[PDB]
């Protein structure tokens, strides 16, 4: 028989607070992994080049490291299958060196420079959407309520509630910019699980100034 | 089925191998998927209710109508193409959330939020290069190219290369030779004359292949 | 087991590696393909005849000659890209039918529409991104920077920086400077010049090392 995946069919997702371990990995509640097609965890598949995932544990916890880029993640996303966050900053590769090689201390002497740079931390922030296998590079914080297309390559900030494709095409904003600068006041995700519940008939619709109202009443 | 892939040089037959019936694949139409390891039903059509891991819940008689993979005849799928069915999903950007919220964990207030898309049609003598996407609910005309690495979003028109970010690279002949292409339909010819006119197919000459067409199958 | 990467610590130094008589590549070039699996030859370089699933065919002589898959000195080349090589595959979009009909399927009439492409051509101090596809006939210039999921299809200028499909976002120095660059050629100097010069290659000071090419290397 051939070794197991981490899906059974692509009706499972991974809710990601109750699984992640990695102590460089944020991941805020209910958002989750659908990653059928791609046969294993968001840690070992998605989540890439980050010190102290299986890989590399041993390593990370003798402590000679020093702070690393974290990727951050928000409450209420959807991951999708194949997605993957490319940690490690520049990996060492210094375009704006001479060469971007990364010579070996060992192979060519003691005058080699480590050229590994942080690039900050991925932030992925809360009700994101991101489409299957979008790849989102290094540094890069991607608004509330945003949609990340299928296959998309993420290279720069992406605006609240903004849907990006391809090589960083914003094709629309899901709202208009009033009701876009409401939800991100009443922050909906945040409110007691209660509150978003009894309003769950509102969030399931796009009636935003409901919502607004619910919160004036309910929730302040 | 399972049957794998010995080498790249070798293709498979979509006709005689697809099970699925939300499939439709016509004639000759195969699948050369040796880089990517799985079967086209397992790694290339993706969320189609019907397939391996749904076909319990999809006898079971409980969603109704779903969006249709259909492909012509005499088409080229290269490794790792891939046609994403099952529409959005569940996921509405119209709507204040794109969070599938489910209901034994949100309660009562939560509303179903999937859309189909249509149909994905796929029209005959397509080449789809390797690792092209074809989202959900698009109609590829006959005779069109998809570069490798293709995200397809859009319908694409008879006999135009697309490549990226649903680019139009160009057509592949003149617009009164697509036409006659598009009456003369060699794909739907008996085999004799496929056969017989097959060193006008391996060539540039439409309107020869037209004159055949003419004498021979009319 | 052994070829397998236990780690994205780990890359594999590809000019011990490689067996494909079609594939050349420079000392030192290596990849670091943990996140994808397989053996550079298994899943990076693909459609090369003389590869492991086609040796015995390619045993035979029946084809010829191919396009070679040719990669210079310090090149790095990151998990899953992929270089497409044969061609055109046998799809002809000149002809009526792209459709690769076969001789028992279709008769005598079939006419064999492969067309090479030309060698896939990597220069020297290539960065190649993690997922990038490299198409047939494509050459890629010396210091060249291909960006993690791009699509080449068409060259590739020394120094240039590319992503996405084909777009190029700037070269990595002014255009002297890499000229300097282009003459001086760092990766062919004997080993010990390029220990030597660490210090400076470690760096962005292209003038300095051009001061050590002219007081210690130039011919
Ligand atoms: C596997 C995906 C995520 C599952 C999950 O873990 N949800 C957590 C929600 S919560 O924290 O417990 O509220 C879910 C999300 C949306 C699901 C899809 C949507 O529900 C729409 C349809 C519904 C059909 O019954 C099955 C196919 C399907 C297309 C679903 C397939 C699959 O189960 C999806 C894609
Ligand atoms: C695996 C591909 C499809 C195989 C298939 O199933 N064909 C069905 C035709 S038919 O209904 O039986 O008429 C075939 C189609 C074209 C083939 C390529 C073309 O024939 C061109 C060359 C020819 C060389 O002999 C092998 C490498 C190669 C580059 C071939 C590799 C591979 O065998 C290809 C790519
Ligand atoms: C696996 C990669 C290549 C390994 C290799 O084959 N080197 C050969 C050079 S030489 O012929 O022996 O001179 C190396 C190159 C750069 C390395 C990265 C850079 O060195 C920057 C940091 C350094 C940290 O110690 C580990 C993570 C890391 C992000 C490294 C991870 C990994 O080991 C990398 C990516
Ligand atoms: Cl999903
Ligand atoms: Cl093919
Ligand atoms: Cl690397």
């Amino acid at each position: 028989s051939n070794a197991m995946e981490a899906f059974n069919s692509w009706l499972e997702g991974q809710n990601l607070k109750e699984q992640v371990k990695n102590p460089n990995i944020e991941v805020g509640d209910y958002s989750y992994y659908s990653g059928f097609y791609h046969s294993k965890t968001f840690e070992e598949q998605a989540v890439r080049y980050l010190l102290g995932d299986a890989p590399t544990q041993e390593v990370w916890e003798s402590g000679q490291f020093g702070e690393v880029d974290k990727l951050r993640i928000g409450k209420f996303c959807s991951i999708a299958s194949g997605a993957t966050f490319m940690m490690a900053g520049n990996q060492g590769h210094r375009a704006d060196w001479i060469s971007t090689f990364p010579f070996s201390k060992k192979e060519f002497g003691e005058g080699v420079k480590d050229g590994f740079q942080r690039a900050g931390d991925t932030i992925v922030g809360n009700d994101v959407w991101i489409g299957s296998e979008a790849m989102i590079m290094p540094g890069v914080h991607i608004g509330d309520g945003a949609i990340i297309g299928a296959r998309a390559v993420i290279t720069k900030n992406v605006a609240p509630y903004s849907v990006v494709v391809g090589n960083n095409v914003v094709v629309k904003k899901r709202f208009d910019e009033n009701l876009i600068q409401t939800l991100l006041v009443i922050k909906w995700w945040d409110w007691p699980l209660q509150h978003i519940k009894n309003t769950m008939e509102i969030l399931c619709s796009g009636h935003i100034e409901e919502l607004e109202q619910y919160f004036i009443k309910n929730v302040g």
